[PDB]
């Protein structure tokens, strides 16, 4: 099955950097990453049907999603970069993520009042992350659709952290 | 010039001193929001692959970060698999890794033990060739793992800078050239 191509390429390291779920092997096997973008957009497709105005992709893993899943929908790519790294006037924002502290940014021009836009990130775990970019977008009053990765743990429970931001993940863990 | 080439061309932007001054920061943020752009400039990236190895590439390598936005969907369109060269710090498990400079500062590029078998083919990508630092960091690590670098592309080459010139006689192809 499709989903199975995506799952059987998830690679664990315990006690990095935890146990560090590893996507490398996704990106690596062209049928894995096919199928994670497929399941992905037709998941988006089947939710919003045409409502998305754009897709985000968190920096740094998120890149390597993002601009696929945006190219399957038709749909452009915006940028949430961490900070001290996109060029002209931004807004930033400080959070917490499972192994540590970061901040990110956007650019004040990247989308305006109203768009539609629908987060993609390679891996859910506290939330943190993924709210600090929710709080980014409502800054310039996008309207986020819904957050997607491709892994959640569900333990850290960032799902609740996004509520009431619909959540979807292709795989779970512990 | 090929309309196609002008879809990405008109896409980017540029800005003055940043993120230090005496750089003159080429922005791709508008090649990514503009999908009929990003459409086009990995079209123009595959289609150059294509034409140039027959085919004969087993992995597109992806340099961290903004390498990202162009690695995984070109490896797509090509029918194989990206590998990731990253900060380092950031990869689990047994790694490699090179101190190198860049443009505007200097950093440490990663990859892992595994990432690659000896012999196996690859292409490096990366959004922007500056000073060629980055490049050549990649390069000399996927030559500790006696991997084929067959070339490196990127989207924007900044010519003056010379990049090219560091990465003989590795072979490299850009989309655009400034000064
Ligand atoms: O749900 P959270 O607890 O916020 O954790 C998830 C985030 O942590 C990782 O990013 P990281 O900051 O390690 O940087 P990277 O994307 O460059 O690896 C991962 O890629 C997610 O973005
Ligand atoms: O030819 P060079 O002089 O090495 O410059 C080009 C490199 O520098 C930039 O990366 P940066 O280190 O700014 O990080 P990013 O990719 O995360 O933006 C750019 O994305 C290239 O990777
Ligand atoms: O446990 C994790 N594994 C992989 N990536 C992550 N990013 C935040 N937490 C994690
Ligand atoms: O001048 C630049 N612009 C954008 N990215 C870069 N990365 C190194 N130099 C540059
Ligand atoms: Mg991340
Ligand atoms: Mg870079």
């Amino acid at each position: 099955s499709e989903l199975q191509l995506v799952e059987q390429r998830i690679r664990s390291f315990p006690d990095f950097p935890v146990v560090f779920r590893d996507i490398s092997p996704v990106l690596k096997d062209p049928a894995s990453f096919r199928a994670a973008i497929g399941l992905l957009a037709r998941h988006l497709k089947a939710t919003h049907g045409g409502r998305i105005d754009y897709i985000a992709g968190l920096d740094s893993r998120g890149f390597l999603f993002g601009p696929s899943l945006a190219q399957e929908l038709g749909l452009g790519c915006v940028l949430i970069r961490k900070r001290g790294k996109l060029p002209g006037p931004t807004l930033w924002a400080s959070y917490s993520l499972e192994y540590g502290k970061a901040e990110l940014e956007i650019q004040k021009d990247a989308l305006e009042p109203g768009q539609r836009v629908v987060v993609v990130d390679d891996l859910l775990a506290t939330g943190g992350t993924m709210n600090a970019a929710c709080e980014l977008l409502g800054r310039l009053q996008a309207e986020v659709l819904e957050c997607v990765s491709l892994v959640e743990l569900t333990s850290l429970k960032g799902r609740e952290k996004l509520a009431p931001v619909p959540f979807f993940s292709l795989l779970q863990y512990e």
